[PDB]
């Protein structure tokens, strides 16, 4: 459980308009400038891994993360094993994994903050199209996306190929209840996976 | 120190645990009136209906026109210091209560977390985030009478019964609680899959009028 998780997903689509026009994000100035810390909520006494690659690709800019943080990752373990949703399971075929499970159900979604400073696992991103992804083998993660090709993770598995964790379960349960009342939270999910061909009959998704 | 103590006083829990008004699709959500009077030594209090999870008592159960309608008390300091150190790192929190109310980040977390009551089969009556029967929106506050007075349905006569019960040391008391943060965070993932949970949140509130009223729900 403790090993080192991977997380995968689009940051962003470019055929998808964002509704604020904040949440821009074009071709150009995405490859224009193409390790960001991996933080949890945007929190950043909350850091639980890095990027280990970033890839601009045909509908938009995927990336491959690595959650490292020992401190949270025990605490993940400790909260996955009082998880109703993780008891169940996955899907006939996948084996289970308490802790991917866990963070598949919490953080189901990602969010590039551009002060590119940092990617920030969330509960649904306020992007469309940006499921997150958990596995334990980036490969297998790479695979669960349709629109990537074979040049499209030769490119990534080329760049993934002190514990930076200052929070504690508190403030990952005071995150929770914020989650809860996001708006239309399991719809905006449901169309991500959607877009992104993810389905939870070959993942670890459970939205 | 001297707010941190005051968050960590004991918060009183008001809501109707079943509706008479209300038809269930599911034969084992059936509570009728006959049977609730009938059967109507304080019952525990816990989250989700976790054996683990007791958080308090019951102070008083009442059955009313509409419905059964119950009082509880949570009084236990590992989870209320629990609660407190997560509200403070709650947005939904710092955004605060509707403005006369004074802000009171333990019980606007438990507002938004545990916002339905569920009663197990009497067995116990369970702190969770959506109840499975309908009208069981959860209230908190800090003291008893506010609590049953956010609710419209209830007469004079009504609060002077519940009164009466609660005003009368449970067998439920040292700390009950026999969990942790990790349990409550282990639990709070399973409350982000329930279907429909803030509309039905929305519907409760709006049933049992809270809405003509002003409380720290956060639906």
């Amino acid at each position: 459980a403790v090993a080192p998780v991977y997380v995968g997903g689009f940051l962003a689509r470019y055929d998808q308009s964002p509704d604020e026009a904040e949440l821009l994000l074009p071709r150009d100035v995405v490859e224009h400038w193409l390790a960001l810390p991996l933080n949890i909520n945007h929190d950043d006494t909350a850091v639980v891994g890095h990027v280990a690659a970033m890839q601009s690709v045909r509908d938009g800019l995927f990336c491959l993360g690595c959650v490292t943080s020992p401190r949270f990752l025990e605490i993940v373990r400790r909260a996955s094993e009082k998880s109703e949703l993780v008891s169940r399971g996955p899907v006939s075929p996948l084996q289970p994994d308490k802790v991917v499970e866990f963070l598949s159900g919490s953080y189901a979604g990602l969010s590039l903050s551009s002060r590119f400073k940092a990617v920030a696992l969330c509960s649904v991103g306020r992007r469309r199209g940006t499921l997150a992804v958990y596995g334990r083998d980036p490969e297998w993660v790479t695979q669960r996306f349709p629109d990537l090709t074979a040049a499209d993770r030769d490119g990534l598995r080329a760049q993934w190929q002190g514990d930076p964790f200052r929070s504690d379960s508190y403030g990952l349960l005071g995150n929770s209840v914020d989650a809860l009342y996001i708006r239309e939270r399991l719809p905006k999910l449901r169309y991500d996976k959607q877009l992104v061909g993810v389905t939870e009959r070959e993942s670890y998704v459970k939205a």
